[PDB]
C-alpha cells in the first residue's frame, strides 16, 4: 500500500492511459481543461473509486456521455483532498471505462511555477514549468499519484501562439488553436508506460539546438549556444548507458534548461530531462548530472520504485549507473574519486540529522511525512555505498554490471519494492548466497547512521585535495605566506572542490586564513556553482562579513534546493548576516517556487 496516495490502490483498479486536453492561462496562472483516464478494474462488481487532487476546482465528470456523482473529502495537508466517483455501471474485473474529468488548477499549485517576463531571460514573455517528482501530479490534474501505478499518455496543450509547449512525450504536431486563433495546440504521445510523477510541461518562449542524433537542447535563446557546448558529451553518454543498462527504449532523449529556479540539479522526465542552469559552468565539469539523469531511462523510468519509502531503488542505482558511465569516458581513479567523495557527503548528512536520525535510513517509512522534508542526499549515497560494497564483495564492477543489466531487463515497466530487489539479487547470486549472508542487512536497511562498513577507495586523485586542506587546517599565522597560486596548477575543477569540500567539513578556519584563500587563489572569480557554493559557506562559517553580500547574491539569483537551502541557513546561523537571511528570504518568497519557499521557511523557521 502507497501511505502517501489517498487514491484506490493499483489491487483496486490501474490507470491504464490519460488523454491530457488543457490551455495554459497565464492572465489566471491556471491549466484549465479535461483529464481522461482510461482505468482498469482490478476487481468484480466495482462500483465507484477514489483520485488524489490537490487544489484542484472540479466542475464535471463524464462517463459515457453523461454526468456522474463524485465528491471531494476533506484536505489531508500536503497529501490533498481524496475525490470519489461513483461509476454509472458495475464494471467486472480487467474491464475498462473511460472517466473525462473537467478541473482547473490553483495558481498556488505546488507542481507548478508561473513566471512573469521579468523573471526570464528574454523579459518580453511569461514561462510555466512543471516538477511532479515526488506527489505533485495531484496538483495539476486527478490520478492516481502513485508509482505503483504505470499509464501511457496523449496531451493537446493550447498556448499563446507566440510560445512554445514541450512534455516528457514525443513531439506529435502542432496546429492554430480551431478555438482561438492567437493561441496554439501542441499535441504529445508517451508511448511507454510511466508512473505519473514523470509526466511534465513547460510553455514559454523556448528554440531548440540539435547536438546529437537524438537530442536537442531548448532553453530561452540567451542560453542555447552555452547549453549546446555544455552538454555536447550527451551522446557519447547515452551509448555508454545503453552498453551497460541495455537499449534506450524511449526515442528521444532532449534536454530542457530552466529558469535559474528549478528546484533539482536535474529531473529525468522521459524524453525530456529538465536541467538547472547551474550546471553551465563553461568547461562541461558538471556534466555527471547529465550521466546521472541519462541513468534514470533504465533505474527509475523503466524500473521503479513502488513506494517513495523505496526511493533508494531509483537513486542508488542510478548513482551507481552515473558513476561508471563518468567511469567509461574518464578512467577507473576518477570513479573512485566521485565514489569516495559521495562517501563523504554520507558522512555530512549523517552530522547533519544526527546519527539516530530516521531520515539516515536507506528504507523509510514516509505514512505522516512530507516526502519533500524528506528528501536529502541519504538514498542517493547510502544506496550507491551500498551497491559499491556488493560490488567488491561478488568480485569487481565487471560481475555487478552483469547483475544490474539482468535486474534492469527483470523488472523493465513494473514498479518494486526492496524486498523485490533483494529477491532478485539472491536469485541472480545464487552461487555466492554464503557471502550475501555476511552482509549485515538490516543494519544497512533499516538502521540509522553511516553503513556498518565503509567500501575500499582508491585515493590517488583525492591525496593532493587532503594533503592542500590539511595544509590549511594545520597552518598557523606564520604559515600562510607560504601559500601560493601555484599549490592548484595541478588540481582539475573535480580536486580544486575536493579540496573545498574536506576544508569545509573541518570549518571554521581562521578568519585570516580564509581571507588569505581569496588572497592567492582568487575564489571570489570562479562561476563554477559547485566550487563557488561551497567557497561561501566556508567564508560564512568562518564569519567573514565580505562574503554576506556574495552569498545572499547566489542564495537568491538561483534556487536550486542543494545551494540555496544552506546557504540561507549559514547566513540564518551568522550573527551579523541573520537578520540579512530572513529579509531576503521573506522579500523573494513570491517570487520562488513554491515547495522551494516552503522549505527554506521551515530552515529559517519563519511562517
Ligand atoms: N533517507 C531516506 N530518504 C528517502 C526518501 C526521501 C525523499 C523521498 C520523496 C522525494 C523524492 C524525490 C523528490 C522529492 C521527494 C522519498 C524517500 C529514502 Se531513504
Ligand atoms: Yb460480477
Ligand atoms: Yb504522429
Ligand atoms: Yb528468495
Ligand atoms: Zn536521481
Amino acid at each position: 500500500v502507497d501511505t502517501c496516495s489517498l487514491a484506490s490502490p493499483a489491487s483496486v483498479c490501474r490507470t491504464k492511459h490519460l488523454h491530457l486536453r488543457c490551455s495554459v492561462d497565464f492572465t489566471r496562472r491556471t491549466l484549465t481543461g479535461t483529464a481522461a483516464l482510461t482505468v482498469q478494474s482490478q476487481e468484480d462488481n466495482l462500483r465507484s473509486l477514489v483520485l488524489d487532487t490537490k487544489d484542484l476546482t472540479i466542475e464535471k465528470v463524464v462517463i459515457n456521455g453523461q454526468e456522474v456523482k463524485y465528491a471531494l473529502g476533506e484536505r489531508q495537508s500536503y497529501k490533498g483532498s481524496p475525490m470519489e466517483i461513483s461509476l454509472p455501471i458495475a464494471l467486472s474485473k480487467n474491464q475498462e471505462i473511460v472517466i473525462e474529468i473537467s478541473f482547473e488548477t490553483s495558481p498556488k499549485s505546488s507542481a507548478l511555477q508561473w513566471l512573469t517576463p521579468e523573471q526570464t531571460s528574454g523579459k518580453e514573455h511569461p514561462y510555466l514549468f512543471s516538477q511532479c517528482q515526488a506527489i505533485h501530479c495531484r496538483a495539476i490534474l486527478p490520478c492516481q499519484d502513485t508509482p505503483s501505478v504505470k499509464l501511457t499518455y496523449t496531451a493537446e496543450v493550447s498556448v499563446p501562439k507566440e510560445l512554445v509547449a514541450l512534455m516528457s512525450a514525443i513531439r506529435d504536431g502542432e496546429t492554430p488553436d480551431p478555438e482561438d486563433p492567437s493561441r496554439k495546440i501542441y499535441k504529445f504521445i508517451q508511448k511507454v508506460p510511466i508512473p505519473c510523477y514523470l509526466i511534465a510541461l513547460v510553455v514559454g518562449a523556448l528554440e531548440s539546438r540539435q547536438i546529437g542524433p537524438r537530442t536537442l537542447v531548448w532553453s530561452e535563446k540567451e542560453q542555447v549556444e552555452k547549453s549546446a557546448y555544455e552538454f555536447s558529451e550527451t551522446e557519447s553518454m547515452l551509448k555508454i548507458a545503453e552498453d551497460l543498462g541495455g537499449p534506450y527504449v524511449w526515442g528521444q532523449y532532449d534536454l530542457l534548461v530552466l529558469p535559474p529556479s528549478f528546484p533539482y540539479g536535474g529531473m529525468e522526465n522521459p524524453c525530456l530531462t529538465f536541467v538547472t542552469p547551474t550546471l553551465l559552468a563553461g568547461d562541461k565539469s558538471l556534466s555527471n548530472v547529465i550521466a546521472h539523469e541519462i541513468s534514470h531511462s533504465w533505474t527509475g523510468n523503466l524500473v521503479t520504485n513502488k513506494t517513495w519509502d523505496h526511493f533508494w531503488l531509483n537513486e542508488g542505482h542510478t548513482v551507481y549507473l552515473e558513476r561508471h558511465i563518468c567511469g567509461r569516458l574518464f578512467g577507473e581513479k576518477f570513479r573512485h574519486f566521485n565514489a569516495l567523495g559521495g562517501w563523504g557527503e554520507l558522512q555530512n548528512s549523517v552530522k547533519t540529522f544526527g546519527e539516530t536520525h530516521p531520515f539516515t535510513k536507506l528504507v523509510v517509512d514516509l505514512t505522516d511525512i512530507d516526502p519533500d522534508v524528506a528528501y536529502s542526499s541519504v538514498p542517493y549515497e547510502k544506496g550507491f555505498a551500498l551497491l559499491f560494497y556488493l560490488e567488491q564483495l561478488l568480485g569487481g564492477p565487471e560481475i555487478f554490471l552483469g547483475f544490474l543489466k539482468a535486474y534492469v531487463e527483470k523488472f523493465s515497466y513494473k514498479s518494486i519494492t526492496t524486498d523485490d530487489w533483494k529477491d532478485f539479487l539472491y536469485s541472480y547470486f545464487k552461487d555466492k548466497v554464503d557471502v550475501l549472508n555476511q552482509v549485515d542487512w538490516n543494519a544497512w536497511l533499516y538502521s540509522p547512521g553511516l553503513p556498518p562498513i565503509k567500501p575500499n577507495y582508491d585515493m590517488t586523485l583525492t591525496n593532493a585535495c587532503i594533503a592542500l586542506s590539511q595544509r590549511w587546517i594545520t597552518a598557523k599565522e606564520d604559515d600562510l605566506n607560504s601559500f601560493n597560486a601555484t599549490d592548484l596548477k595541478d588540481l582539475s575543477s573535480h580536486q580544486l572542490n575536493e579540496f573545498l569540500a574536506q576544508t569545509l567539513q573541518r570549518a571554521p578556519l581562521p578568519l585570516g586564513h580564509i581571507k588569505r584563500m581569496q588572497e592567492v587563489y582568487n575564489f571570489n572569480a570562479i562561476n563554477n556553482s559547485e566550487i563557488r557554493f561551497r567557497w561561501l559557506r566556508l567564508c560564512i562559517q568562518s564569519k567573514w562579513e565580505d562574503a554576506i553580500p556574495l552569498a545572499l547574491k547566489m542564495a537568491t539569483e538561483q534556487g536550486r534546493m542543494k545551494f540555496t537551502r544552506p546557504l540561507f541557513k549559514d547566513l540564518a546561523a551568522f550573527d551579523k548576516s541573520h537578520d540579512q537571511a530572513v529579509r531576503t528570504y521573506q522579500e523573494h518568497k513570491a517570487s520562488m517556487h513554491p515547495v522551494t519557499a516552503m522549505l527554506v521557511g521551515k530552515d529559517l523557521k519563519v511562517d
